[PDB]
């Protein structure tokens, strides 16, 4: 099962920078969403969930085919809430109808990370929409009520190692859990629409108490009003994860560089890029363009 990247006909860096810019401008404009968190976090989660269906064993799922647009995947219980991200991107797709769905969803996540002052994430075009019957069944995205061994084994299916898993999880500084979406409630820190290494600092420095929420699920709560999922907290229960948590808590630049690599890899799993494919694009932020 081979998915070969195919550049949208005649398109180049400038075309994709325009799509970036439209996403970034709408991120700025539609600022009220989710009690003024804005759409950044949900777009990052959308990019991850459309990628996280991948299975290295047979190359099913993954970002390439854009299959989130089909009802089976759109209505995955694991994807509850992501409809808000898709609705955000609808006017973008209308303005730029030539971009593939997988390119749009993945570019949304890259744009969100960068516009929230995160690391640059190199991004490659050429995902191609595939038919409805290529949509992966529900149940490939991870549960949150589990322990470190679960997390480790889960991410092996995505070809991610301990350092890549701990780096990716730093995205949980962003946005919040919403009780009605996932059965968990609250943010992981204070700056939840700015991309920082706060997730690791909060894991190490807050006083965490294991409580039940209003959906009768356990989660870890701090008196500052932050929360951790059981799978988040597992990163300080397992000694191998804990060492990497401490590394990223103590080195912002290292976290940014490792996140950027892991997130690009996540968004590109399953895709074969021709030797003659364009190099990865690194988009300028609005701020860098004076826009
Ligand atoms: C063991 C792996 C993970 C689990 C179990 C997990 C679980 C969750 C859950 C339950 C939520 C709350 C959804 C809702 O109520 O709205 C959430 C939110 C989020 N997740 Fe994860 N996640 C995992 C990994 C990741 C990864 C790898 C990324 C991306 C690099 C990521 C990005 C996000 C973001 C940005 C949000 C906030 C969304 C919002 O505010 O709307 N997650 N995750
Ligand atoms: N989205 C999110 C926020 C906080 C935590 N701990 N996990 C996930």
């Amino acid at each position: 099962l081979v998915h070969v990247a195919s550049v949208e006909k005649g398109r180049s860096y400038e075309d994709f920078q325009k799509v970036y810019n439209a996403i970034a401008l709408k991120l700025r404009e539609d600022d009220e969403y989710d009690n003024y968190i804005g759409y950044g976090p949900v777009l990052v989660r959308l990019a991850w969930h459309i990628s996280g269906t991948w299975d290295k064993h047979d190359n099913t799922g993954g970002s390439y085919g854009g299959t989130y647009r089909f009802k089976k995947e759109f209505n995955d219980p694991s994807n509850a809430g992501l409809q808000n991200g898709f609705k955000f991107l609808e006017p973008i797709h209308k303005e730029f109808p030539w971009i593939s769905s997988g390119d749009l969803f993945s570019l949304g996540g890259v744009t969100a990370v960068q516009e929230m002052q995160g690391p640059k994430i190199p991004w490659r075009c050429g995902r191609v929409d595939t038919p409805e019957d290529t949509t992966p069944d529900n149940g490939r995205l991870p549960d949150a009520d589990k322990d470190a061994g679960y997390v480790r084994t889960f991410f092996q299916r995505l070809n991610m190692n301990d350092r890549e898993v701990v780096a990716l999880m730093g995205a949980h500084a962003l946005g919040k859990t919403h009780l009605k979406n996932s059965g968990y409630e609250g943010p992981g820190g204070a700056a939840n629409n700015v991309f920082t290494n706060e997730f690791y600092l909060n894991l190490l420095n807050e006083d965490w108490k294991l409580e039940k929420n209003d959906a009768n699920n356990e989660q870890w709560d701090s008196k500052s009003g932050y929360m951790m999922l059981p799978t988040d907290y597992s990163l300080i229960q397992d000694p191998k994860y804990l060492s990497i948590v401490k590394e990223y808590a103590n080195d912002q630049d290292k976290f940014f560089k490792d996140f950027s690599k892991a997130f690009e890899k996540l968004l590109e799993n399953g895709i074969t890029f021709p030797k003659d494919a364009p190099s990865p694009f690194i988009f300028k932020t609005l701020e860098e363009q004076g826009l």
